């Protein structure tokens, strides 16, 4: 689990979105595993606006943060999960690292702010859904 709170927006993994997220929907993209809902309370997280390929992510299955090198956002084939088929996921970044299903939502940060959230795993790789291209999140 996990979310990003910026301005009057909440960014979550689309497969973990709640009824309240869907009832206050702003934007969702099934190919990216992202959903953004509106909030009444103001958030104060900052989204990174950069091309960093190094950062640190939170791994809830180890109660630890890990420094990683990750690939630029791209269209990657990902295997089937418990309730969803195998497909190409877009705007995905991969790194060598540990990730279990419940780790989804853990934030990847660089010196400029939030880069993305854990979205995929398997074969000793962790994949993060990028949010740096969503410039509207800060306006
Ligand atoms: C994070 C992880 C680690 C190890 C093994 C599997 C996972 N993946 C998931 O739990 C997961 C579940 C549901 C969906 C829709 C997606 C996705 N991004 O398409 C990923
Ligand atoms: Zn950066």
């Amino acid at each position: 689990s996990g979310a990003i709170y910026v301005g009057n927006y909440r960014v979550v993994n689309r497969h973990l979105a709640t009824h309240n997220d869907w009832a206050n929907l702003v934007w969702e993209d099934s190919s990216r595993d992202l959903l953004v809902s509106s909030t009444t309370a103001q958030g104060c997280d900052t989204i990174a606006r950069c091309d960093c390929q190094t950062g640190v992510y939170y791994c809830s299955s180890r109660r630890k943060h890990y420094p990683v090198s990750f690939s630029k956002p791209s269209l990657i084939f990902v295997e089937a999960s418990e309730y969803y088929p195998a497909r190409y996921q877009s705007h995905l970044m991969l790194a060598v690292g540990h990730s279990e299903p419940g780790d989804c939502g853990g934030i990847l940060r660089c010196q400029h702010g939030v880069v993305g959230i854990v979205s995929t795993g398997g074969n000793g790789l962790v994949g993060f859904a990028d949010v740096r291209d969503l410039l509207w999140l800060d306006e």
